[PDB]
């Protein structure tokens, strides 16, 4: 089993490599400094964006908006393919793939958004870029507030010191979520789950010796996540209210009606 163990780990990272093109380790080396490598152009007012916009590939809160949302939309892209790779997942009922698409996707998204960011701004355009968090807050109303909270997150998350490999059998354990609403055959989703529970309990022991209770720490942040999850829908809600000449994307528009 703890040889079986590693062997889950290893494939779930290994996929994770080939499933997700930005992964924290490039994100890292891109926030610090590193030669690997390439630094970021700051786009932190109206100029920057203005210029970042010549050097990268109507109104500003408006532009932001669909820049998350094109981006929103290929992470799920991204996220489903990895999910495949999860042994047991395409073996599933179809009505219960999708449910677990559905309402894991956005906790996945967020998780993996603590990785572009720091607690002065996030990675953007593939790392060629980067907004401050200030940028974000400044921006109007209802816009400004949105970003906040997935800060306050990422700041707190990334205590936790996780890397790839461990983040990997992480998303993987919120995907396989058994109490998700609407699920019909529980059950096979809690055995693939013991066994990503057990074998991420494995990887956190044997990849933080030092850092005690990592594993139960860690899975307390999915508690954060959910309060996450259910604000942005709120400020999402605003937005349909206010902006009657935008839209969500469909299948983002799938994805939330109706979560909760
Ligand atoms: C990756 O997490 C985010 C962050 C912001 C998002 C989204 C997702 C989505 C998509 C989604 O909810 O998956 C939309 C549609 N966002 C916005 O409109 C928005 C509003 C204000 C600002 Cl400052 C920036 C973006
Ligand atoms: C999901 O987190 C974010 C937050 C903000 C983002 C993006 C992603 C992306 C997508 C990405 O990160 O690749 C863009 C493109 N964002 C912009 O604010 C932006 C910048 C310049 C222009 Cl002209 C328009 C929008």
């Amino acid at each position: 089993e703890s040889a079986d163990l590693r062997a889950l780990a290893k494939h779930l990272y290994d996929s994770y490599i080939k499933s997700f093109p930005l992964t924290k380790a490039k994100a890292r080396a891109i926030l610090t400094g590193k030669t690997t490598d390439k630094s970021p152009f700051v786009i932190y007012d109206m100029n920057s964006l203005m210029m970042g916009e010549d050097k990268i590939k109507k109104e500003v809160a408006i532009r932001i908006f669909q820049g998350c949302q094109f981006r929103s939309v290929e992470a799920v892209q991204e996220i489903t393919e990895y999910a495949k790779s999860i042994p047991g997942f395409v073996n599933l009922d179809l009505n219960d793939q999708v449910t677990l698409l559905k309402y894991g996707v956005h906790e996945i998204i967020y998780t993996m958004l603590a990785s572009l960011m720091n607690k002065d701004g996030v990675l953007i355009s593939e790392g060629q870029g980067f907004m401050t968090r200030e940028f974000l807050k400044s921006l109007r109303k209802p816009f400004g507030d949105f970003m906040e909270p997935k800060f306050e997150f990422a700041v707190k998350f990334n205590a936790l010191e996780l890397d790839d490999s461990d983040l990997a059998i992480f998303i993987a354990v919120i995907i396989l979520s058994g109490d998700r609403p609407g699920l019909l055959n529980v059950k096979p989703i809690e055995d693939i789950q013991d066994n990503l529970l057990q074998a991420l309990e494995l990887q956190l022991k044997l990849n933080h010796p030092e850092s005690s209770q990592l594993f139960a720490k860690l899975l307390q942040k999915m508690t954060d996540l959910r309060q996450i999850v259910t604000e942005h829908v709120q400020l999402l809600q605003v937005i349909k209210k206010t902006e009657t000449d935008m839209s969500l994307h469909p299948l983002l528009q799938e994805i939330y009606k109706d979560l909760y």
